């Protein structure tokens, strides 16, 4: 655990959303599959409601960028100060912000609403009210008196529970914790690596518990989720960067029951 | 009755334009504000988009009329021909346009446009290789006037006839009435080969706009003055539509009510 503290916002954000793995342009590339991902779940209209956390959201908000249209209410949160401040610094269009524009750019190009980008932008720092602090490793994640509006109608993951556990069992409690936040009958999207054991955020190294599409699967229905839908993306080689190990990644849209 | 002295006031009037502030009067916000959908911008990339989404306006060689220092009224087209011809009657404007597909940060920003015109395309494409391609397609940027008979001149570089035309906001703004309005429609004509289509785009009512210092006369035209024209030059009109200027978007760099866009095809 105590390898996150040497974690690196900026590298890790060149790491896997500046090029190779940042140009939007290939449609097979890694980036463009995950927004794909988000946006046609959210394109359903069956994934609503009025409040939403992202869990573990790091430094980045593509995550969200479908999302922010049908939810008021989001928190963001994640276990390092750094983080939150990097999140802060783009909300808050401050200086040294991250450019996220060609993520939202493409939001806007495959969910086909005509959007413009800024529009999408506005609307997600809109509906972030708050940036807290969270460890999945604690029964209640966000604490005790927390500001977050619980329960939340739906939650998002990316690429937090897996490179937060040693093993699988530490993965399931971490969504047992998670799993909580969420109210019954509310929605999950978790987006992770699979088969991945290490990846590096600048100094730090960190230790990853490489799952599978079946055992994140099992996890999920373990946790009181019904299963709507997982896919994987298989990880190019060209994509294969030595920032980590990295085989795939998986997309799950998970309802508690 | 004879032409030189109006034309003359027009070569003398455009001696004084100055791209940067028509740049910035026409396509940087608000009018350049691409968000509202009812604004001018996005009507007229949707005029463009769609008429080339019909799959009916292809070929090989198109022309760009008056192109002025902008390329947004081709970033709908760089798909559907390989061989783009670029013109305009100023070299400054023309150096403008060298500055953009050099790729130079001095260039003016067409990304917004970029953007937008990928996202009404609905094809997925990221506005960088929109742009890559427009790059790719444009093979020369030419001195034209629209006055002479042979507008682009005598054994001119671009392939003749072409196959397809586009014209924004150029005659209207450079002829000091109806008839050279007509008379330079007319001279452009005779670069399209029968069959072929000409987009044509511009204001209407106008009398003038400003380009920094310049100010320039603009003869005030009716849909159906353009229209009659059209007809008047051998073209069926395919599709004329009209715009209303927002009374938001009337900033004292003109005096236009309104737009008009023309799909029609020469007869032959
Ligand atoms: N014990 C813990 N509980 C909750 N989040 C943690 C944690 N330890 C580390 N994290 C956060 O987990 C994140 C993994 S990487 C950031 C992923 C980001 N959501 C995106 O999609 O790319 C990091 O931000 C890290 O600081
Ligand atoms: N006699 C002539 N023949 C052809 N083009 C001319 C001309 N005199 C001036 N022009 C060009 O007509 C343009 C009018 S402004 C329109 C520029 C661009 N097509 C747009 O859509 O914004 C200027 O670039 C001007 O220099
Ligand atoms: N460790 C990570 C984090 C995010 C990723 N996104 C796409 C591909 C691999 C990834 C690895
Ligand atoms: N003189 C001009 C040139 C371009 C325009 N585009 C939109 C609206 C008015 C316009 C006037």
């Amino acid at each position: 655990a105590s390898a996150y503290q040497r974690f690196e916002p900026r590298a890790y954000l060149r790491n896997n959303y500046a090029p190779p793995r940042g140009d939007l342009c290939n449609p097979n590339g890694v980036g463009p599959w995950k927004l794909r991902c988000l946006a046609q779940t959210f394109a359903t209209g069956e994934v609503s409601g009025r409040t939403l956390i992202d869990i573990g959201s790091g430094p980045t908000v593509y995550q969200l960028l479908s999302a922010c249209s049908h939810f008021e209410d989001i928190t963001m949160t994640d276990f390092l100060e750094v983080n939150r401040q990097e999140l802060g610094r783009w909300l808050q269009e401050e200086p040294g912000a991250f450019n996220w524009s060609m993520y939202s750019q493409h939001a806007c190009l495959i969910e086909g609403k005509g959007e413009c980008w800024q529009d999408k932008e506005r609307q997600l720092r809109a509906r972030v009210k708050r940036v807290l602090p969270i460890d999945v490793h604690q029964p209640q994640p966000l604490g005790a008196g927390s500001p977050a509006p619980l329960p939340a109608d739906a939650l998002v993951s990316a690429f937090c529970l897996e490179a937060v556990s040693p093993d699988l069992a530490s993965f399931q409690r971490a969504l047992d914790h998670i799993t909580t936040l969420l109210r019954p009958g509310g929605h999950l999207l978790l987006i992770g690596a699979l088969e991945e054991s290490w990846y590096l955020a600048g100094e730090a190294r960190l230790t990853v518990v490489p799952v599978s599409e079946e055992e994140v699967r099992e996890a999920l229905v373990r946790s009181g989720y019904k299963v709507r839908d997982l896919r994987t993306y298989i990880m190019p080689a060209h994509l294969q960067t030595g920032v980590d190990d990295v085989k795939g990644v998986f997309f799950a849209w998970a309802q508690k029951v």
